[PDB]
């Protein structure tokens, strides 16, 4: 139902658990951004610890192909990692759908950099880039502003 | 013979051109060295960090070392021959894996250094600072540091 962290119950990081708690105000929200040019125009939908897709795939972030409405899971919230810096929070969703001919067929992953902005609880969700040219450790990068990242 | 430098994942010819271009962007920082003394006895540490160059004193290929102030013992936090680097709009994250293994934490996995470099148009590099150490997970633990650099802007 919500984000799952590495480690069995009772062995998860208290630091990560506390950060999930801090981001709770964003759980019911949904963020979207359409980018790219044909034939690769995509609509990215992102949610914090909740289903972002339409197929109960457990997606935390999905990539919708505008051409046919096909949905590709970029990252699943059942594989969440979250940590903070002085004025930012990085949220990572691993376990997305596998690449077909890139990154050794590695499962996609979403990396979201949340920057401190005292004037908004959440705003400016924006796809930044996709690294698909490595033998491993590929990822989609996104950015967003949130006062919850301020310390 | 050149000084040993950062090595990215993948054999030569298969590395990310994006990562290669970012390393090139930080070239001006290679010759520098950053230090930060933190903590309280008996755990007072001196963290020494360098970008793509040896930060230790034992030619073990450390990109970031943690020196035990009490006895001078050097613990490798991350080795630059296992570098990952990527950028956002106004920041660059540099990761050094392959540090010395934990003895009783994180499933005894190798230590890892994560450095968040934020844009600061006023200086080429400043305020290297240890932020925290996550040693309470079954895996994927890491030491986090921050630093300012105009090279991380735009």
């Amino acid at each position: 139902k919500t984000c799952d962290l590495v480690g069995e119950k009772g062995k998860e990081s208290e630091k990560e658990l506390a950060l999930l708690k801090r981001l709770t105000p964003l759980f019911q929200k949904s963020f979207e951004s359409t980018v790219g040019q044909s034939p690769d125009m995509y609509s990215y939908v992102f949610r914090v610890c909740r289903e972002a897709g339409q197929h109960s795939s457990g997606a935390g972030l999905v990539q919708i192909q505008k051409s046919n409405g096909k949905e590709t899971v970029v990252g699943r919230f059942n594989e969440t990692q979250i940590f903070q810096g002085s004025n930012w929070i990085m949220l990572i969703y691993k376990g997305g759908d596998e690449y077909d001919n890139h990154c050794g067929r590695e499962q996609r992953r979403a990396v979201v950099m949340i920057s401190c902005n005292r004037h908004t609880l959440a705003d400016n969700f924006n796809p930044v880039s996709e690294e698909r040219g490595k033998v491993q450790d590929c990822f989609y990068l996104f950015e967003m502003d949130s006062s919850l990242a301020c310390s």
